[PDB]
């Protein structure tokens, strides 16, 4: 008589439609084969981003995407995701309309800010990459307090926008708890198809070691291969990148241990990540 409330099973809710033709559609945000997000503008909702699916895109993506929107629908508004802003559903393919980032993502932030970075006007600093990394776990806290995992968290699905807000961005993957980006996943995930709030936390640590190299591809010179995986199940693990403080380097360590339960949660994360800040 006491079910688990499945955020994908729920129907839709209609106070997010919007009516089609009062987008007006811009420059291309990202593209794949089957899929695209588009900036727009949406007269009576400002610039949004619209995350809709191509003509040849199979029934699976297109409930892929029906899915995400009721997830996004279920977890409420946070200032650290893309916020979920309308749909449109009515006698056409779904479009999915979020908030619009300014400065995009922060993988090619990063890439693009190395020669203008201390790590210590218009110039990136270490308090800078502090900030992000204190975002992004707050962000990823709210997920976890709402049940909900990402599975594909890591620095190109983290946007920016005015203030220097960072926002978790993608949630086509994200699940409700009761191809794949290998390196960024849990051992459990890769061996075994294992997700959980602790596997999230390993790719956060991984996005650690983005943010604090500057944008770094990592285990460079690694292929994934049959050598790769057994040195992560054998227990290798990445060197502290360049510009970690020691105790980010201790977050990572931690994020990467080989037992889940060993994994600190994000809101031990947070308050982690406040303490370093106060002594800043
Ligand atoms: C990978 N998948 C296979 C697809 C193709 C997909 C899958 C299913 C679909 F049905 C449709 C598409 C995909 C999903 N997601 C995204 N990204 C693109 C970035 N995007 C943004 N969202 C909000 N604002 N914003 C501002 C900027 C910005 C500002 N300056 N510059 C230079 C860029 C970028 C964004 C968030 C999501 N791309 C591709």
């Amino acid at each position: 008589n006491y079910s688990y409330i499945d955020p994908t099973q729920l129907p839709y809710d209609h106070k997010w439609e919007f009516p089609r033709n009062r987008l007006s559609f811009g420059k291309t945000l990202g593209a794949g084969a089957f899929g695209k997000v588009v900036e727009a503008t949406a007269q009576g909702l400002m610039t949004v981003a619209v995350k809709m699916l191509k003509p040849s895109a199979h029934s699976t993506e297109r409930e892929a995407l029906m899915s995400e929107l009721k997830v996004l629908s279920y977890l409420g508004n946070h200032e650290n995701i893309v916020n979920l802003l309308g749909a449109c559903t009515h006698g056409g393919p779904t479009l999915v309309i979020t908030e619009y980032c300014c400065y995009g993502d922060l993988l090619n932030f990063l890439r693009r800010k190395r020669d203008e970075f201390v790590p210590y006007k218009d110039f990136l600093t270490l308090e800078h990459l502090l900030s992000f990394s204190y975002q992004v776990a707050k962000g990823m806290a709210f997920l976890a307090s709402k049940n909900c995992i990402h599975r594909d968290l890591a620095a190109r699905n983290i946007l920016l926008t005015h203030g220097n807000i960072t926002k978790i961005c993608d949630f086509g993957l994200a699940r409700d708890i009761k191809r794949l980006p290998v390196k960024w996943m849990a051992p459990e995930s890769i061996f075994n198809s294992v997700y959980t709030f602790e596997s999230d936390v390993w790719s956060y640590g991984i996005f650690l070691w983005e943010l604090f190299s500057l944008g770094s591809s990592p285990y460079p010179g690694m292929p994934v291969d049959s050598k790769f995986y057994k040195m992560i199940k054998e227990g290798f693990r990445m060197s502290s990148p360049e510009y970690a403080p020691a105790e980010m380097y201790d977050i990572m360590k931690t994020c990467w241990d080989a037992d889940p339960d060993k994994r600190p949660t994000f809101k031990q994360i947070v308050q982690d990540i406040e303490k370093q800040i106060s002594e800043s």
